[PDB]
């Protein structure tokens, strides 16, 4: 399945790939973003990484602004959701749905030695491919997993209260109003220019300073949340490496090194959470160092691209 850089972008891109909808994948693969929300940090919601969620509104703006592609949110009800689903499958073949990940658990945490897989009501995305009498078929494109789910579990998952709001059978419809094609260099220039002008590297520094202040926080789950949140940043870095390879782009020479720096930050957050270490000072230092490295990298991308 199409990885994207977050659950929402993975779902849009998987839909786009299966239905050869032009430009959606390229606009996702060329995204360059960082956010930090101190209020979400202290409510242990998804507080950093590529984009606020679960819907990536900045990506929606990019799709409209560059390709004249709209993403329309539909809201439904218990009585109407499945019949509306059948009509969507007849007309478009797929439906992108908001789902409580509590009912999906698409990722094998035991592969990374985490056996205490704490259950959480978190909104995620699935691509619905088939409606049966007592079951549906879904793809979780972010975790490259597909399953048959009972009709009961499907309906429950689409109607549950999560830590990040109330799901009411929400579905996302991508429609092109007249697609403008972009060169990958144009899409990257706009993103890197926006990254610098909005001082997104500054939000990395803020994250670093907040990590330093958790020295004596007895609660460590911010570090697991941070670990999960930063997978989006690793994916954007890998996506840009893949774009560099495909289109023979000129990049500053330290792109792989930056990906490695984010992978190390993630490793140390995971080790801290798992009581492997006691090193918030070290983690905060690495975050503040990568903030400056990312600012410098972005300035150099605008020069050499
Ligand atoms: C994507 O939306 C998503 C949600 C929740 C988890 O845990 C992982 C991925």
């Amino acid at each position: 399945t199409f990885q994207g850089y977050n659950c929402y972008s993975s779902a849009l891109g998987e839909y786009a790939k299966q239905k050869n909808i032009d430009q959606v994948e390229n606009i996702i693969l060329s995204q360059w973003s960082f956010f930090f929300d101190e209020e979400q940090f202290y409510k242990n919601q998804w507080y950093t990484g590529a984009a606020d969620g679960p819907v990536d509104v900045v990506l929606n703006e990019d799709l409209r602004n560059f390709a004249n592609i709209e993403v329309l949110e539909h809201i439904s009800s218990e009585s109407q959701a499945i019949d509306e689903g059948r009509k969507v499958l007849e007309k478009h073949g797929l439906q992108i749905v908001l789902m409580d990940f509590y009912y999906m658990n698409s990722f094998n945490w035991k592969s990374l030695s985490r056996f205490n897989v704490t259950r959480e009501h978190d909104p995620a995305f699935a691509v619905l491919t088939q409606i049966n009498e007592n079951s549906v078929h879904i793809i979780d494109p972010y975790y490259h997993h597909e399953e048959n789910m009972s009709m009961e579990d499907f309906i429950k998952s689409r109607n549950s209260m999560t830590k990040q709001g109330k799901i009411s059978f929400n579905s996302y419809e991508i429609f092109s109003n007249g697609t403008k094609k972009s060169n990958i260099k144009e899409l990257l220039y706009y993103r890197f220019n926006r990254y610098l002008q909005e001082k997104m590297f500054g939000k990395i520094t803020q994250f670093g300073q907040v990590v330093k202040k958790q020295l004596d926080n007895k609660d460590r789950k911010w570090a697991f949340t941070g670990y999960n949140c930063l997978n989006s940043v690793v994916y954007q870095h890998q996506n840009l490496i893949n774009l560099q390879k495909k289109f023979s782009l000129e990049m500053p020479p330290n792109l792989q090194e930056l990906l490695d720096n984010w992978a190390l930050i993630r490793k140390k957050l995971f080790e801290y959470y798992s009581r492997g270490s006691y090193n918030t000072e070290e983690i905060s230092n690495l975050i503040c160092k990568v903030a400056s490295s990312e600012e410098q990298f972005a300035q150099e991308v605008l020069k050499v691209l």
